[PDB]
DNA sequence: GGTTATGAATGAAAAAGC
DNA sequence: GCTTTTTCATTCATAACC
């Protein structure tokens, strides 16, 4: 039982409305029920974003105060043009099949460019970099 | 300056072993 | 088929890395 990362916003949205999702998809696993979270977290407005991110400042503020000594703790020339290509491409995969993909469709993708792609998680990163990078700017 | 990797909560699905 | 352990989907914050 170490000290544990405080919630960000979507943590504390996820706490509240997951149960909730999960009751309005009951054929749907926790994993999508994760891609439903993060699909209604990109659908609220200023006003009731606001409410989560004020929501975690005050969890942040409580951590530090509680425990004031925590830390937060964990070819080059072709590098460039491999990452722009890699966003381009899973901006094509987000146009196809939705900015939250299906397991299978995002499976074949891989398959589809698994030279682009060596990993699963090298793609899943890509995915929710692409993908967190758009809704920032909407 | 830009990118990668991590851990926060939660829980079905999978793996392990029986 | 059961119980227990391990996976992994999600955004955000962010240190570590390049
Ligand atoms: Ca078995």
């Amino acid at each position: 039982d170490h000290i544990r990362r405080p919630m960000n916003a979507f943590m504390i949205f996820s706490k509240r409305h997951r149960a909730l999702v999960h009751q309005r998809h009951p054929n749907q696993d926790n994993r999508t029920v994760s891609k439903i979270l993060g699909e209604w977290w990109y659908a609220l407005g200023p006003k009731e974003k606001q409410k989560y991110h004020d929501l975690a400042f005050q969890v942040k503020e409580a951590h530090f105060k509680a425990h004031p000594d925590w830390k937060w703790c964990n070819p080059y020339s072709s590098l460039r043009r491999t990452l722009d290509q890699r966003r381009a491409l899973v901006m094509q995969l987000f146009q196809d099949h939705g900015f939250f993909p299906s397991a299978q469709a995002t499976a074949a993708f891989q398959a589809r460019y698994a030279d682009i792609f060596p990993s699963k998680v090298c793609l899943q990163l890509k995915i929710r970099e692409v993908r967190q990078k758009i809704m920032q700017a909407a």
